[PDB]
């Protein structure tokens, strides 16, 4: 490729849209089996998976509407002629460095949802076990 | 739509984010490997893009192993308001899929910690 900022730059952007895409889909099939399971002894679970699931998406939503601005904020400090380089040795040793915090910043992000989407689910799972053997 | 496709349209869909999410994460992190060869930034960025392929990886196995489980309890279901049984059917199948999201989770989180406290780390104070 000879386009490297775009591609970051696309990279992240595609990021941040599949995690939000997985949180929804996670809420929508939980959103399914809540309405199948009215009534039934299953319907606790997945009606307290369903809010867990809800709550994570938008904090999904606010992390990533969070890292946007941060991003596009830290990008700004690319050389004058960043866009327009085809290979990654024509970057200055400062634009590593921004790329550097940018890619910090995507690990924090991607640390802190996965630990935020896991620690509210944990409870679930084993009631949906007990559910299921009796 | 009928109930039953919703759940197999619901579950497919779930099951194909999850998967596109990791191979999301895994092309971003390719492309910062390759942008920081040969900087400081390269050993956290190539030991990230290692843990990255193997969650991507170990998500595509764990989604395809319960490929036969999931089609053996919705084509129980094709015959199938529901009967107790089918929601008895539909309980299993709502666990398996709740069990694949935490698996996947929480090895994701396992893998990504190391890599993640390095990165943290260089935050605090850069080298």
């Amino acid at each position: 490729s000879t386009t490297p900022i775009a591609d970051i730059q696309q990279g992240i952007s595609k990021y941040l849209d599949a995690l939000n895409v997985f949180c929804r889909a996670s809420t929508f099939l939980t959103d399914l089996f809540s309405t199948v399971f009215r009534n039934s002894h299953y319907s606790k679970a997945a009606t307290q998976l369903k809010d867990v699931q809800e709550h994570v998406m938008e904090a999904a939503s606010r992390l990533t509407s969070a890292i946007k601005p941060e991003i596009a904020k830290m990008l700004m400090e690319l050389s004058a002629g960043a866009a327009n380089f085809t290979d990654q040795k024509e970057f200055s040793l400062q634009d590593i460095e921004v790329l550097g915090r940018c890619f910090l910043t995507v690990v924090q992000v991607h640390f802190q949802f996965l630990t935020h989407a896991l620690q509210k689910v944990q409870p679930v799972a084993h009631s949906c076990f007990a559910e299921v053997i009796v």
